[PDB]
């Protein structure tokens, strides 16, 4: 099988990723490099769809240049009939690698928060906030994290979560929406990778777990750990109120990402 964007041909290896009307391949170029090919097909898309797909593409595209730690994009098509998007290829997605995963190496993990606040911290300099941050936003590339998206594009449903609620900060329920709402997600994030699930995990049932994630006489639990400073940042991520949570730029000077 085989593929042409901008005039170059592309071998499938294998399907990575997939969707209602979207695919992810991995695949190889004339020169036997290897990328990832995202081929959107806007038969069924809507002109408000088609616009947060140009608003997603153009906002990826430029932040390139700022930071490393957003995923690559090196070339697009795009038709009234489909987009393909020409990307760096990752080896695996946080959410999938967390789930196969047991133990976290203390160093690994310090290391992958470093990279998610980095790379929110850009899209924050632009403007952006994405709102919807979950493990599945963030792409294993070479040892190192990176998001692969903003949240702006309209999302859909044919390893997986999507309106995954465990991420959600409490004032995204009420609803307003500022950068502190991603440090609460980021914080759930760095939570299941400490404790092996997310905060509001045991509770079954979605309403109840609503609930339970506005109400302030609703303790978390932060169990002992030997990183204190660890369950410092996390107490500080999971303030429910926003003007209480820890902001980007402070969690960056915490001694957690600083120290030894
Ligand atoms: C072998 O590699 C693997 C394996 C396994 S797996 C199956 O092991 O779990 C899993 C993963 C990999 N690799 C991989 N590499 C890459 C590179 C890029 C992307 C990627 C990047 C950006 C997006 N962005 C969007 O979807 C946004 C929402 C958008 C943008 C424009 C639109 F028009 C509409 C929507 C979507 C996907 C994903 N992967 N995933």
């Amino acid at each position: 099988q085989s593929m042409s964007v901008k005039g170059r041909i592309y071998s499938i290896l294998k399907q990575i990723g997939s969707g209602g009307s979207s695919k992810v391949f991995q695949v190889l170029n004339e020169k036997k490099q290897i990328y990832a090919i995202k081929y959107v097909n806007l038969e069924e898309a809507d002109n408000q769809t088609l616009d947060s797909y140009r608003n997603e593409i153009a906002y990826l595209n430029k932040l390139q240049q700022h930071s490393d730690k957003i995923i690559r994009l090196y070339d697009y098509e795009i038709t009234d009939q489909y987009i393909y998007m020409v990307m760096e290829c990752g080896n695996i997605d946080l959410n999938s690698w967390l789930k196969k995963k047991k133990s976290i190496d203390p160093w690994e993990r310090k290391s992958y928060w470093k990279n998610m606040l980095e790379a929110v911290h850009t899209i924050h300099q632009h403007g952006i906030v994405h709102s919807d941050l979950k493990p599945a936003n963030f792409l294993i590339v070479d040892g190192m994290l990176k998001l692969i998206d903003f949240g702006i594009a309209n999302q859909m449903q044919p390893d997986s979560q999507v309106g995954t609620v465990n991420y959600m900060p409490p004032e995204a329920i009420k609803d307003k929406i500022s950068p502190k709402s991603d440090v609460w997600s980021l914080g759930c994030i760095l939570y299941y990778m400490t404790y092996g699930k997310t905060p509001f995990q045991q509770i079954i049932n979605q309403i109840s777990k609503l609930h339970a994630i506005i109400d302030p006489n609703h303790e978390i639990e932060f169990p002992d750990i030997p990183e204190k400073d660890l369950q410092d940042v996390l107490k500080c991520c999971l303030k429910r109120d926003p003007k209480q949570r820890i902001s980007i730029p402070e969690l960056l000077a915490h001694p957690y990402v600083q120290i030894q």
